[PDB]
């Protein structure tokens, strides 16, 4: 199945799952999947492998 990406808002240092790099910013910093948690940048999210 297919991940369930969110835009999320990270209050503690969160690196992307996928690309290995800082989700960096204040706000909006990235995606999270709604049912496996996995976090990756927005530009990240279409190269993640898709079984969650
Ligand atoms: C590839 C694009 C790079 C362009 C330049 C970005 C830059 O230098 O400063 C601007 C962004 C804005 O912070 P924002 O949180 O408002 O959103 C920017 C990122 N995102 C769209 C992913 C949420 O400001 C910050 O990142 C704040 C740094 C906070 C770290 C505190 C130690
Ligand atoms: C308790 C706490 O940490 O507050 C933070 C401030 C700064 C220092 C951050 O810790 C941040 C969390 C993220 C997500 O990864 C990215 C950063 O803003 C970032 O780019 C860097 C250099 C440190 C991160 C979150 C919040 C709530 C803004
Ligand atoms: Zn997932
Ligand atoms: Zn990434």
């Amino acid at each position: 199945m297919p991940h369930r990406f969110k835009v999320y808002n990270y209050m503690s240092p969160t690196f992307c799952d996928h690309c290995g790099s800082l989700l960096w910013g204040l706000v909006k910093q990235g995606l999270k999947c709604e049912d496996c948690g996995m976090n990756v940048h927005h530009k990240c999210r279409e190269k993640v492998a898709n079984l969650c």
